[PDB]
């Protein structure tokens, strides 16, 4: 093989593994929304309880972000510190 | 290879990449939903809280919006800032 | 690689990262329907409120359908503003 | 490559784009049938409420539609105004 | 290429295309079902609502239905009007 | 190409098409078993009820159906009536 | 081709079908599973009414049931009595 | 072909056709492990219904593992008793 | 074909297959955690039934479980007592 | 076969048979994150039972942990104790 | 084979294997969510008990992280530490 070849198809399985990686952003969504509904729920019952209720929900959703952020390091890490095409040749 | 021939995939997966990663869109349509339905009931319940309602309600829903942003972002990368092409030869 | 290739392979590739990102629609579907059986049980409680809840409902539902939004941005760029072709030779 | 081939491959992509974004109906059937369930739960303890239930849960399912038409428009633009086969040579 | 190939080829896209539509399925078979759930519940404890809860069930049923239509008339437009073969050459 | 060869590509496509199609069940499954737990739930409540409850959830699970029998039906075109072997040539 | 080559690939192609179709069972065990999880909160609340939540259990999950037949008879078609290797040549 | 490389193709095709038909587990998993969560939840709210409990746990959850079951058998079916090797020249 | 091209490709997809097998790990995850869930609220409630709330927990855990063990020993067979590669030559 | 090209497609199958495993993570992260939430909700109520809630928490999330495990453990067999290899030639 | 070309061929599919290891992601994001949002009900019911109810919240939410760290893990393997590379020639 040739270098360009060799380029090529390795950072084109990149681009293809990166827009994989960014499906787990559907958890979060989810997740994070059932957080916010019961925020929305507690404080029309209990408008005191605002400070905790959302210092609250903001922990929790930071908590159930990771996993989003992990993916999106994955995919800039292919996309711009790519570290297959270094090991070639 | 050819330079042409080496875009040409590279910006073929590319594109397969960043339709893949706005999958993840469907995550805050269902979080956010939720959080939408319980509002929905909180003011007909205690029509006094409207306004912590639908504060609290946009603040967790913006949460919960970021994965679906990240994935639009990656997108929007591969195809009008596309990190590959000038990688190549 | 001649260019009537480049562009054959470059546009199939589009037509199906556009078809994938429309994948994301199932979750505001999901998540608006969540929404509107709430409005349904909290009018049949609560006629007085049939103002609130209706324009809650709305805007909530609103906020869920961005993420099927950008991918229908993302698919209709692929089709007639396609970035790619211009790159390309 | 000959003008045949050009065509052959783009409009194959086409019609594997065009089934792959009739996923995205999954949400509505989903979404819809909780507000209808929601509904029928509602007509029978609140009779005298039939009119606001159902029109309630009409623009409310309406709404959780739209990403399912949008996939249905996405389709039939690939299969009968198909716009990859101009961009060729 | 020759007219066989390029035929063959198109009409082998639009058999995936065709069965991979037709996933949408999933959805009002999940939706209708809990609407079903729902009606059930009710005519037991309100069967003086019969009328009603069942003539609603099935409405809003009918709703959900739609997307599993689209599908299944893309499916059959690809098999039993195909619009690309038409396309070529 | 040779018709076998013709032949060959487009019953392998339809293969993959029908079985791709048969994952639509999931749905009903889901859906029913939902409608048959609120059935049990019901009968023990309200036994003089029965009458109405499993009519009720047949009717309701039938509609639920519809979405599987569409799936079946476009699998058994593609292996027993195939639509596509007759275009060719 | 020959003929060999032929029910090769369309034989491939019937066990990748088979496969997937069966991908549908998945519906049927979360289902029918919801339903005996009722039936068992049913009989611990109503010890007299077992005869019924037990028949009434089954029907519903014996209807629940059929989709995964359905996947079923399609994967021991492809396998067994394969329609496509009488249709070659 | 040889007939070597008609056996090569046949059973690689059979080993992803078991595997992916293994995907049908996910669904007993999911409703067998809710059926025993109501098990748990009534053993302490009535203790005098221990027995009706556990055996009505296990029938139904054991109509739920058919579907696991189904797949199963084609799995081992393709991987043990293959029925393509044999219709192959 | 020869014989290591024709072990390379068995073996190849037995890996595919063997990965796909495992997704089925979803479904005892998901349930097994709802009946652990059931277990810890049961006592709360009633910190004396603390053995048979356990014990019932642990048997249902135990029915859930099978169908990620399927799976595992499928992987385990195609990785380990490989079966294919006998039939080949 | 060379022995290179040999190893390079088992082990280039390896790779992507261990990721796809990995997909099995979905469900421990959604059953023990149920577990978790009732865990909580079960302390506010009752300090006292503190002790039991969370030993019973983490004996059912451990059981739910299992089939992560599992797919963790296939995944590091592809990966650095390769069965595949040592069969080839 | 030469062994530029061995090794792009196993990076590459290194890549489309780290990518989908990511996919693990969602659970995390929807448990730990639901965590979070029973976390929020209640301390603003119980606020004496934020204590209790936060320690409990990141002690159950770290251990349904687990899944989403191994993933992590075998795609940074992977991608920094490839153990394919060095079984090559
Ligand atoms: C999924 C990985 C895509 C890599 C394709 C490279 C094809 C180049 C052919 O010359
Ligand atoms: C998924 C990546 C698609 C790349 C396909 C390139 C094929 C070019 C062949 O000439
Ligand atoms: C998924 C991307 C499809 C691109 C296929 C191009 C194949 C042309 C072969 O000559
Ligand atoms: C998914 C896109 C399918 C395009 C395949 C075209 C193959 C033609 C080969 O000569
Ligand atoms: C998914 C589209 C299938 C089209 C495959 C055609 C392959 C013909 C090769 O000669
Ligand atoms: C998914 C459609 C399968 C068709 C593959 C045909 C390959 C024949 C190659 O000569
Ligand atoms: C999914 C269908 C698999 C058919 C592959 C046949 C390839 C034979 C190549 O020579
Ligand atoms: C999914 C079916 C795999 C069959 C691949 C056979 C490829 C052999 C090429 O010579
Ligand atoms: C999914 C099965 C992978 C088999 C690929 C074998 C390719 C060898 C080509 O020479
Ligand atoms: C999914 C398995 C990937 C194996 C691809 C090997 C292709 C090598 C071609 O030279
Ligand atoms: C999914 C694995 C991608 C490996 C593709 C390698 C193709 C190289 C062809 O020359
Ligand atoms: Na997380
Ligand atoms: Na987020
Ligand atoms: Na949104
Ligand atoms: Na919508
Ligand atoms: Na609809
Ligand atoms: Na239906
Ligand atoms: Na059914
Ligand atoms: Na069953
Ligand atoms: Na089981
Ligand atoms: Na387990
Ligand atoms: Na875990």
């Amino acid at each position: 093989m040739d270098m360009l070849f060799a380029k090529t198809v390795v950072l084109a399985a990149s681009a293809v593994g990166a827009g994989t990686a960014m499906i787990a952003g559907i958890g979060p969504g989810v997740g994070q929304g059932y957080a916010a509904g019961k925020a929305v729920e507690s404080v029309a019952r209990q408008p005191e309880a605002k400070g905790d209720i959302i210092s609250t929900m903001v922990l929790g959703q930071a908590v159930a972000e990771s996993t989003g952020i992990y993916s999106l390091v994955i995919a800039l890490i292919l996309l711009y510190a790519n570290p297959f095409v270094g090991l070639l040749g």
